[PDB]
């Protein structure tokens, strides 16, 4: 399938363009190329400081008439430093202004742990400890649901949430809108079988980021596992006349998981989208699933303490 059905009955293109770390002076071209190559799902975030450029690219493609707003599925995320009623709506409106849109198809809590306000993604004290906040994601969720009922957000979702944190929201008194997706790191070394199974059992889809093991992430020792270099994956790729990256991307699609590979390289953007004309066999999917080691490439040590740290739980 080329899309996933959300609980709201809306369609989410199973493949989208990731933009984390995409330099501001390159993401605009990346989005234009992505749209020209066929992408209709763009994943954005306030914390990426590049939404203004994404918005310029979109506006231009709509202006050209190659696409209409309705053809695109735009995703953005609320940063934990803005859980507060006021700061939340300001961050949302700012995201809407930067992207030059009137509504978002999906708005996600970028991280469960509320953080101290300010122009800092991770405010730290004198020692360097990240200052958390009392405001919870349920507090933010209530106001985010307002955006939904006012038609400014088509659906809400979460990112980097373990199943407990999702349970907290599904069973919240007076729940108005259920999350439609949990965006988490997922690839062969971190298959997320339990979390995916838990989400699907609740009618919640899963969006996989860092599908290529994110071999870019700043500070990543040389002898760290490389999914793009693994001979077994390369072998499977070659038999299908595809690249490893295309296999790592196709992997999620066959598990009915949305995947958002990131790139600012026109050629790779093009490459990551040629994943709808082939099928991995049952044995190949098993071989790939067998790579799991619950190894996280993301992981930010400075967050291991936070009460809402989501990676200690089983799933
Ligand atoms: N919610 C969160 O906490 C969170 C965290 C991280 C990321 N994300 C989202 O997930 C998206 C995934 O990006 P990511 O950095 O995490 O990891 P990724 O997509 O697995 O890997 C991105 C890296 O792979 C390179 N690349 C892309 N296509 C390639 C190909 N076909 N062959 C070889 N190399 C290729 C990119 O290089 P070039 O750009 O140089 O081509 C970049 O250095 C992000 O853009 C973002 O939207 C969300």
């Amino acid at each position: 399938s080329t899309f996933v059905e959300l609980s709201t009955k809306a369609k989410m293109p199973i493949v989208g363009l990731g933009t984390w770390q995409s330099p501001p002076g390159q993401v605009k071209e990346a989005v234009k190329v992505a749209i020209d190559a066929g992408y209709r799902h763009i994943d954005c975030a306030y914390a990426y400081y590049n939404e203004h450029e994404v918005g310029e690219a979109i506006q231009e493609k709509i202006k050209e008439k190659a696409v209409r707003r309705e053809d695109l599925f735009i995703v953005s995320k609320l940063w934990p430093t803005c859980f507060e009623r006021k700061l939340l709506k300001e961050a949302f409106q700012k995201t809407l202004t930067d992207l030059k849109l009137d509504y978002l198809d999906l708005y996600l809590i970028h991280w469960p742990q509320g953080l101290q306000p300010g122009k800092e993604l991770f405010p730290k004290d004198d020692q360097g400890n990240v200052l958390t906040s009392k405001i919870t994601f349920l507090d933010a969720w209530e106001v985010m649901e307002e955006l939904v009922d006012e038609g400014l957000v088509k659906a809400l979702g979460v990112s980097n949430f373990n199943h407990f944190q999702i349970e907290r929201i599904l069973n919240k008194p007076g729940l108005k809108h259920k999350p439609v997706t949990n965006q988490v790191e997922c690839h062969p070394y971190l298959t997320q079988e339990k979390l995916i199974e838990y989400c699907h059992s609740k009618g919640i889809t899963v969006t996989a980021y860092s599908p290529l093991g994110s071999p870019n992430r700043p500070w990543a020792k040389p002898e760290d596992p490389s999914l793009l270099e693994d001979p077994k994956i390369k072998e499977i790729a070659a038999k299908h006349k595809k690249t490893s990256a295309q296999v790592l991307i196709r992997f999620h699609i066959q598990r009915n998981v949305v995947v958002i590979p990131k790139s600012v390289t026109p050629a790779r953007i093009h490459e990551n989208f040629q994943v709808f004309d082939f099928q991995l066999s049952d044995q190949e999917m098993a071989t790939i699933l067998g790579f799991n080691r619950n190894w996280r490439a993301c992981l930010l040590p400075e967050t291991v303490n936070m009460e809402e740290y989501p990676y200690d739980a089983e799933y």
